[PDB]
């Protein structure tokens, strides 16, 4: 019944798909396929982009009855609120807001590099600064099993996505941080998540769109 | 007592400064001045970046007692929650979330253009796509005085910032949208906002950092 539209890629829909699975949500996916170089045909999407009743047509989008939502963050919060998967206390909300935006910045840093034609030259510099960024996430998490504390919330799904994808970009980046590796293991260990990663529906690749220099396939 | 730290520019602190003024908050600002080209000296900030107790040192930051916050959105939400300036119903929260992220995207589109070395070439294309962007916000707003309905909330402060700065970029951009123009008038007419705009503390310029091609001064 619920419809999740996005490109046939991991991208910004990864956290959403994982959350919908964890919450045992009833949904189907409308997958759009972008054409390859040099045209990068987006007609499949453009043909129905303005016919879905979306206020700000974009991908990903979630349709749930009269509720038509865009903006990955808004979609995650929407689903999470339906299952009590958001911060409750003032402190929990603060941590939630900070991380949501921080992770988005980290996500953009990786994306900017991966879409840069000079990807090769700029990569050494990225991996250089990566331990610094990871250290901050490691310090914030501490000995808590999840980012807001004892209870898993939506940011943990955003957290898993950016961290695990940095691990795919560079296999050894999380070595120095046991709690970050334990976090990944713990998330992938969850019943619903483990089952999903084993199913045919799991879509870990390609990481980015066909227009990417890295992660395009 | 409350401390707001940021560059001596409008940038990401505009919405926050306006919100603090509207809420009649008690605060002081720690201003950092970037050096001019070609060095763009950032030591004024870098010399104390890691001495503030911030979990993810960044600008802007807000210090409120034991509460140290980074990420403009998280700062706006923190302040808003203290003064009943957030969406309440599920529908309001959805509009709030969609707008927060959507306005951030619009903010980035303008900044990407303004920091691009090929600003002159890319400008006509931005101005071409501008009416479409503005149209969407106009349609969403409707006849409501504020973005979430009858009550003003934090997203209205984000909205004013991105809408009004596009107006500084192109004075005539809001002409075709009477409701957006009225929104701008309405916001600038609010008691606390009107008074703040007449004060010496008001900082509408420069729009971006000294590194920008447009709005650097
Ligand atoms: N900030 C938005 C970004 C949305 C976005 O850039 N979507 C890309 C794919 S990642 C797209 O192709 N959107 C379709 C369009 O703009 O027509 C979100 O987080 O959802
Ligand atoms: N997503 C962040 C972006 C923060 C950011 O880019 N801050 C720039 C000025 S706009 C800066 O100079 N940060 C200081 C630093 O990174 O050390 C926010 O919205 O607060």
């Amino acid at each position: 019944p619920m419809t999740l539209g996005y490109w046939n890629i991991r991208g910004l829909a990864h956290s959403i798909r994982l959350l919908l699975e964890y919450t045992d949500s009833s949904y189907e996916e409308k997958k759009y396929t972008m054409g390859d170089a040099p045209d990068y045909d987006r007609s499949q999407w453009l043909n129905e982009k303005f016919k879905l009743g979306l206020d700000f047509p974009n991908l990903p989008y979630l349709i749930d009855g009269t509720h038509k939502i865009t903006q990955s963050n808004a979609i995650l919060r929407y689903i999470a609120r339906k299952h009590n998967l958001c911060g409750e206390s003032e402190k929990e909300q603060i941590r939630e807001d900070i991380l949501e935006n921080q992770f988005m910045d980290s996500r953009m840093q990786l994306a900017k590099l991966c879409y840069d034609p000079d990807f090769e030259k700029l990569k050494p510099e990225y991996l250089q600064a990566l331990p610094e960024m990871l250290k901050l996430y490691s310090q914030f998490l501490g000995k808590q099993p999840w980012f807001l504390g004892d209870k898993i919330t939506f940011v943990d799904f955003i957290a898993y996505d950016v961290l695990e994808r940095n691990q795919v970009f560079e296999p050894s980046c999380l070595d120095a941080f046991p709690n970050l590796k334990d976090f990944i293991s713990r998330f992938e260990g969850l019943e619903k998540i483990s089952a999903y990663m084993k199913s045919s529906r799991f879509l870990p690749r390609p990481v980015f769109t066909k227009m990417a220099v890295w992660g395009n396939k």
